[PDB]
This record gives C-alpha cells, sequence and structure tokens, in this order.
C-alpha cells in the first residue's frame, strides 16, 4: 500500500541530490539518474545481555571465599577453596526501526560535449558516491556511464 | 514519514553553514555542496553495572574475617580462612536519543577562476571537514573537487 | 523537532562572542566564523558506591574481635582469631543533563590587510581557542585560515 | 531553554566586572573582553560515612571484654580474649547545587598608546586573574593580548 | 535565579566598605575596587558521634567485673577477668547554612599623587585585608596595584 509511495519519495530525494550536485559540472541537463531503493519493514526487536570476562585472578571480584589448606610430613596435603563472585552486566534493548535502507543502486547517464576524458569520469563517479551516501557494508552499486545523447 | 522531512532540515542546516563559510574565500555564489546524512531512529536503552576489582590485598573491603592456624611438630600444619567482602558498584541507566547522525558523507564543488591551486583546495577541504563536524569514529567522508562551471 | 532550535542556539551564542572578541582586532567585518556543536540528549543516571580500603591493620575499624592463642612445648601452637569490621561508604545519585555540549568544531576566515604575520595569527588562534571554552578533553577542533576576501 | 539565560546572565557579570576594574588604568573603552562559563545542571546527592580508627590499643574505645589466661609448668600456656568495641561516626548528607560554575575561560583585548610594556601587562593580567575569582582547581583559562585597536 | 542577586548584595556589601575605609587615607575618589564573591548554596547536614577513650585503666569506668584467679605449687596458673564499662559520647546535629562566602577575591586600583611609596602601598594593603574578612582558611586573594588614572 503506502510503502510504495515511501520507497519513491526515498527514491526522488537521492536522485534530486545526484543531480543537483552534477548539474554545475557538465550542464544544465546533461545527466540522468534513477535510483533502486530495497527498503526493510520488517519488525524487529532484540536483547542483548554482555557479561566481562573474570576467569583471570588478576581483576576477578570476590564476594566471599573460603581457602582451606591442610599438610602433613609422605607429605600429604589438602587443598579447598571455596568462590563466590560478581559479575559485570550490560542489557540494550534496540527495537529497530521500520523504515531503513538496506540497499542501494544507481545508474546514471552523462553527456558527451566529443568523449569526456578519464579523470573527469573518475572524479564524477566520486562525487556521485559521496552524494548517495554510499556505504561497501550494505553491498550498493554504482555504474555511471558516458554516451551521446539523442 | 516525518523521518523524511527532520532527515532534509538536518541536511540544509549542514548545507547552508558550509557554503556559507566558504563563499567568502572563493565568491559569492562559486560553490556547491550537497549532504547525505544517515540518520537513525532505533529506541535503544541500556544498563551497565560495573564493578572494581578486589582480588589483590591491598585495597580490599572485608566485612568480616576468620583466621584460624594450628601448627604442630613431622611439622604438620593448617589454615582456615574465611572472608566476606564489600565491592564498590556503578549502575548507568542511558537511554539512547532517535533522531542522531551516524554518517555523513559531503560533496563539494568549487568553481575555476584557470586552476586553483594545491594550497588552496587543502584548505579549502580543511575549512569544510571542521564546518561539518567531521569524525572519524562515525566514518563520515568528504570530497572536494575543482571542475570548471557552466 | 525542537533539538535543532536549541543547538542553532547555542551556535548563534558561541559564533556572535567569537565575532565581538575577534573584530576590535582586526577590523568592524573582516572575519566570519561557523560552528558546529555535537549536542547530547540521551538521558542518563548513575550510582556509584565507594568504600574506602581497610585491610591495612593501621587504620581498620574493628567493631568485635576474638584472638584465642594456645601453645604448647614439640612446640605445638594455635591462633585463632575472627573479626568483624566497620566499613566508609560514599553514594552519589549523579542525574545527568539533557543538552550539554559534547564536542565542538570552529572554523574561521580572517581578511587579508597582504598577509597576516605569525605572531598575529597565533594570538588571534589563542584568543579564539579561549574565547570558545576550548577542551581538550571533549576532542575540540578548531582552525583559523587567512585568504583574501572579495 | 532557561539554562542559556542563565549562562548568559553570569557571563555579563563576569564581563561587566573585568572591564570596569580594568578600564580606570588603560582609559574609557580601551578593552574589551568575552567570557565563556561551563555551567553545571546535573542533579546530584551524596551520603557519605566516615570511621575513625580504632584499631591501636591507645585509645580503643571498649564496651565489654573478657581476658582468660592459663597457664602450667612443658610451658604450656593459653590466651583468649573477647572484646566489644564502641566506634566514632560521621555522617553527611550533601546535595548538590544546580547551576554552579566549573570552568571559566577569558579572552581580553588591550590597546595600544606604540606597545604597552611588559610589567604593566603582567599587573593587568594579575588584575584580571584577581577580579575573575579565578581558580586552579576548576582549570579556569586566561589569555591577554595586546593589539592596536581598529 | 535568585542566587546572583544575593551574591551581588554581598559584592556590594564588601566593596563600599573597601571603598569607604581607603577613601580618606588616599582621597575621595582615587580608589576603586571589584570584589568576586563564590557562594555556596549546597544543603548540608551533618552528625558527629564522638567516644572518649577508656583503654586505660586509670580512668575507665566499670560497670561490672568479675576477676578469678587460681594458683596451684608446677606452678600452674589461672587469671579469669570480665568487665562491663561505661563510655562518655557526644552527639552533634549540624546543619550547615546556604549562602556562606567559600572564597574571596579582590582587586583595587589606587591612584598617583607620583609614585606612592612602599611603606604607604603595604599599610594600604594591610587595611584593606583587614576590611575583608580576610582569612587564609578559606584561601582568598588579594591584589593592589598602583597606576596612573586617566
Amino acid at each position: 500500500d503506502a510503502q510504495l509511495k515511501f520507497a519513491n519519495d526515498v527514491e526522488s530525494r537521492i536522485q534530486r541530490r545526484i543531480e543537483a550536485i552534477l548539474s554545475p559540472i557538465v550542464g544544465n541537463g546533461n545527466v540522468h539518474a534513477q535510483v533502486t531503493a530495497q527498503l526493510d519493514f520488517a519488525n524487529k526487536e532484540q536483547t542483548e545481555e554482555h557479561y566481562s570476562p573474570n576467569g583471570d585472578a588478576s581483576k576477578a571480584t570476590l564476594r566471599s571465599r573460603q581457602l582451606n589448606i591442610s599438610e602433613q610430613v609422605p607429605r600429604s596435603t589438602q587443598r579447598n577453596e571455596t568462590s563466590n563472585y560478581e559479575v559485570d552486566r550490560t542489557i540494550r534493548h534496540t527495537k529497530m526501526n521500520v523504515g531503513d535502507i538496506e540497499r542501494l543502486s544507481v545508474a546514471v547517464v552523462v553527456n558527451y560535449k566529443l568523449p569526456l576524458t578519464a579523470d573527469q569520469m573518475k572524479q564524477i563517479e566520486d562525487l556521485t558516491r559521496e552524494a548517495m551516501g554510499f556505504s561497501d557494508k550494505r553491498g550498493d552499486t554504482l555504474n555511471v556511464v558516458n554516451s551521446p545523447f539523442s
């Protein structure tokens, strides 16, 4: 129902931003872009519970203790040891948001003026990458191609 | 719904600030910038509970104790020791805010006047970095390019 | 919602103060500054509980005691010792404030008059640092650059 | 909300005081100052509980006692000793105030008349330090610079 | 809120007193002073509980006693001794006042007439110190400087 409208709005934002940043370099209307946004709407909760290790005796936190030591001499021995500890704790209750951007894909066409060089193409690709909100974490994809218009 | 409007407002703030600081150096309208803000809306709580180590006998905090020591002479021995401790404690209840900036990305175009030199470009990049609120913690990204306008 | 307005007010205060202190040295309007304030709105509590160490017998605080000592002569021995202590205590309930400044970033442009020397630039940087409320604890950043206006 | 107004009032007080003390020496309006006050609004309580040491037998406060001593002659011995003490105590309930000054930073410009000498500059710095309410505990910072006005 | 007004009143009192005592010596209006009062508003209670030592047998206060002594002759012996004491006690409930002066700082300028000598300066400093309510306990600070007026 409304999910399509929300996705369309996000795509329109990113498209107008890319065109508005790249227009002053190449011209008024010699560039077009279309973006496809993979939105996620799955309601999601979470509850971590982290404990810091207290195995090493250097920073254990003893609340109690009992250390009995017998020794006879045929060197019989004995060593009992009860220990009650205290432990750190961290608890988060993260309730994710419905409507985030999980992945993007952008295709941009640039006009001749007649080929545009390689350095200018690379810097234009870089401007677009930075204007998208690019992130190699989400697996985003970009491809800018140069071909004469008609 | 409103998340897009809030993000648009934040982006507009940062954009107008960058342009207003960089305009007096390069000219009235010979620079443009577009920023993409990755906002986070996930409701999040937290509860730490930290304990200071009292393993070392130099600063333990004994509440009780009982130290029995027998010894016969065939040097039989014995050593019992019960200890009850007291421990420090820290407890925080951090309820994060919904609407913070998790990551930024800024693309800026500067005009010729005809190339601008390298030192001026570097100081302009540095001004922009400082005016953004840049932070290598959040993974922010900046790229300023110089190309003739049309 | 209102967080942007509060941040804008804080930034306006710091900006007007920096410009008002630096204007009489360099001129009426030959300087501009823009500041970006990283505000924190996360509601936060805390509860410390500190205990002073009473391990050393020089300043323990005994409430009770029982020290039995037997000895026979084959020098058999015995030594029992029960001890009940009293301990210091400190308890704070710190409820942090929502709306503090976690980090600042300031960019300032100064006009030619034609380069300004190095000593004057250093003292101007120092005036700005002192007028900000600078603090190397919060990780604040400052950068003042000199470039001709237009 | 109102925290900014309170901070502005405190800063105005300190600024007018510094200017009013330093004006009669250097002139009517040949000095300006701007101060940045780091105020603290975190609600804070506290509860100490101090105990004076009674380990040394020179000033213990015995409420009871029981000292049994047997001895046979093969010099067998015995010594039991129960002791009940009384201890001093101090208890404070300090509820800190919301709105104190945690740190200050002052920047002052003085006019030529043409350089002002070093001794006069040092005594002016000292007057300002004393008029601020300076304190090396809070980490306050002062810097007075001399530069011709325009 | 009102704390600033109370502090201003205290400062005005001390300032008018210092000027009124120092005026008849140096002249009608050839001296100015400005004081900065560090007031404390933290609500504070207290409860001491002091016990006088009764370890020494010279002034113990026995309520009961039981001293058994056996002796056989191989000189076997025995000595049991139970003692119940009575102890002094002092209890204060000090509820501090909100609005006391924790620290002062005074800066005074005196006019030429042309330097004023060292003895007169020292006695003027001493008059000011005595008129303040000076106290090396609170860490108060005074500095009087002589410079020509304009």
